[PDB]
């Protein structure tokens, strides 16, 4: 029960980080290095995030300017971003992929709002499920009677509270990502 309640919490804050990392891959205008990072490119055999083969994707703002550490690589990166959903105009002057991220249409915007609610909804039922494995061990702990019925129930009520706390972190983040999107 110490083990359970301590493992559950720790794994819930690991999920609040994963959701935070994901919602930041949601392109929104303002532009940023996270968007350009679900995009992979076949590197000598396998496939690789562009943000792992590129030059620190420099912001500037309106635009975003790249630069690999590989001349013969610029080709598949720009085509990578052509395949991309992001919807961006990329050039490559001869050793730099420069991209103009346009403004969002009210249509694509409110489509992102939908992938963002979706992403949080997945983040949430993961913390609910994490709570379920803790609760279903506390419960066992009282069944085989390895703690006072007054000790387990106290840990039950803490779990309920931590889970719940973490569930609203996930609602906050989304709400934030949502308003970011409705500039």
């Amino acid at each position: 029960i110490d083990e359970a309640l301590f493992d559950a919490e720790e794994k819930m804050e690991k999920a609040v980080a994963v959701a935070r990392d994901d919602l930041s891959t949601i392109r929104t205008g303002r532009a940023n290095p996270g968007m350009f990072s679900r995009i992979t490119i076949d590197y000598y055999g396998a496939a690789t995030p562009i943000t792992q083969l590129a030059s620190i994707n420099v912001p500037e703002a309106r635009l975003v300017v790249i630069k690999p550490y590989e001349a013969n690589q610029l080709r598949a990166i720009e085509t990578a971003i052509r395949n991309s959903d992001l919807g961006v105009n990329p050039t490559n002057d001869g050793a730099l992929i420069r991209v103009a991220v346009p403004q969002l249409t009210e249509e694509r915007r409110r489509e992102l709002v939908k992938q963002a609610k979706h992403k949080g909804e997945e983040a949430k039922v993961s913390v609910r499920n994490i709570r379920r494995k803790a609760m279903e061990e506390l419960h066992r702990i009282r069944k085989e009677g390895e703690a006072g019925e007054d000790e387990v129930g106290r840990a039950e009520k803490d779990l309920d509270k931590t889970t719940h706390q973490y569930v609203t972190q996930i609602d906050e983040l989304v709400k934030h990502k949502e308003g970011e999107l409705l500039e």
